[PDB]
């Protein structure tokens, strides 16, 4: 999608203004924030800015879901608290916008640290549409036009460290006028990782996917069908239907309707720009799609108990996972080998897992990030994770996918 050489490291600050859209996201218990996992990678460019001695430091928030009854507090007073701790230089809560207050405050007191607004001031999304159900009203144009002017308003050089502002626009990735565009280490890193994939990394682009089902499952597959090397890893029953036919005839009849074409179609464009994708023909497969009564059996033979086919990746899926896993190639695990997190319908699936994370280096890098997976990795233990835990689950992959991405568009190199 892009994201050659934005920039990074490179802003030279020096009493210069700072405005940070962070990952400022948490648990919701008093204050009592459940999880620093987010807050820890603000550290590299927020202790880096923090001091270098700009003077300003305006650190933006994001999370929840202001819901029904306004801007309700819920704020992030506990988490000043965490910052206040790491930091030990003082943070002060604000407004995420103005308050004649606003524009006084971050002048006022010289050099320091300012974690404000999240999306509080309806301004940040693009209200909750349709009519019925919830009140007000989605629309709205200049009256966010004069948020946005007030949100730079006290600002030099913005950087953007999370994975929003490459799918939608939202706060913090827009509004913010004014030029330099430095996107923390984080951002920078993806790119990087995330980036060259894409570009002609000869170590192959080795390519693992796990399980059926699509959704932009099918949106997965267009983008992450187009690349460099030909290996790919995804696991289908039709694929399987594809490939040959008997298995698919007694296993059964339909996967993704629509998938079956597109799927098939998309399979030989990846044969014709690449090569090679690799299914099981050893699958275990139990009564029901639950976790219970369970068969494993190399190929043919299905029906009843099924309509799609087995569910976990068994043995012989297993040892062929593991099998291209081992073979230099970049890779990339987006979603579970399949049914992960339902043991017994997830054993073989760690067997994968293993090897990709530990041969980063052996072998190469290893990029995979995102919800299922990401309980696939936080289960196993990412240990090493040795590449990319890609975070935004699903945005990331859109834009692991090739999209413009927004965020990342406004986004140049500083300057
Ligand atoms: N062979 C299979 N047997 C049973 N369930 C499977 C199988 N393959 C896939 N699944 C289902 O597919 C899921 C695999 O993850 P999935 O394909 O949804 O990843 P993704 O689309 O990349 O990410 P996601 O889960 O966040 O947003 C499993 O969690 C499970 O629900
Ligand atoms: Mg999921």
């Amino acid at each position: 999608s892009l994201s050659s050489k934005l920039s990074v490291q490179d802003l030279d600050l020096k009493d210069k203004r700072v405005f940070i859209r962070v990952d400022f996201n948490v648990p919701l218990d008093g204050k009592k924030i459940t999880s620093n996992q987010r807050i820890v990678a603000a550290l590299p460019t927020i202790k880096y800015v923090l001091e270098h001695h700009p003077r300003y430091v305006v650190l933006a928030s994001h999370l929840g879901r202001p819901n029904g009854e306004r801007n309700e507090k819920y704020s992030l007073a506990p988490v000043a608290k965490e910052l206040q701790s790491l930091l030990g230089k003082d943070v002060t809560f604000l407004n995420d916008c103005v308050g004649p207050e606003v524009e006084a405050a971050v002048k006022a007191s010289a050099p320091g640290s300012v974690i404000l607004l999240e999306n509080l001031r309806y301004h940040i999304e693009e209200e909750g549409s349709r009519k019925v159900d919830g009140q007000k009203v989605k629309a709205s144009k200049e009256d966010v036009q004069k948020f946005r002017h007030e949100l730079s308003s006290l600002a030099d050089v913005y950087i953007n460290d999370a994975f929003g502002t490459a799918h939608r626009a939202h706060s913090s990735m827009v509004g913010f006028d004014l030029p330099q565009r430095a996107a923390g280490f984080l951002l920078e890193k993806e790119l990087k990782y995330f980036g060259k994939a894409l570009e002609n990394p000869t170590r192959p682009f080795l390519a693992i996917l796990g399980g059926a089902k699509v959704a932009d499952k099918i949106q997965l597959i267009d983008n992450l069908l187009d690349k460099v090397d030909s290996i790919i890893i995804g696991g289908g029953m039709a694929f399987t239907f594809k490939k040959v036919l008997e298995n698919t005839e007694i296993g059964d009849s339909i996967f993704d309707k629509a998938v079956g074409p597109e799927i098939a179609k998309l399979m030989e464009k990846a044969k014709a720009k690449g090569v090679e994708v690799v299914l099981p023909v050893d699958f275990i497969i139990a009564d029901a799609f639950s976790a219970s009564a369970n068969t494993k059996t190399v190929t043919d033979k299905e029906g009843i108990p099924a309509g799609w086919q087995g569910l976990d990746n068994g043995p012989e899926s297993r040892k062929l996972f593991a099998a291209t896993v081992a073979k230099a190639t970049v890779i990339l695990w987006n979603g579970p080998p399949g049914v992960f997190e339902f043991e017994k319908f997830a054993a073989g699936t760690k067997a994968l897992l293993d090897e990709v994370v530990k041969s980063s280096a052996a072998g190469n890098t290893v990029i995979i990030g995102g919800g299922d997976t990401a309980t696939v990795a936080k289960k196993y233990g990412v240990t090493d994770k040795i590449s990319h835990v890609s975070t935004g689950g699903g945005a990331s992959l859109e834009l692991l996918e090739g999209k413009e991405l927004p965020g990342v568009a406004f986004l140049s190199e500083k300057k």
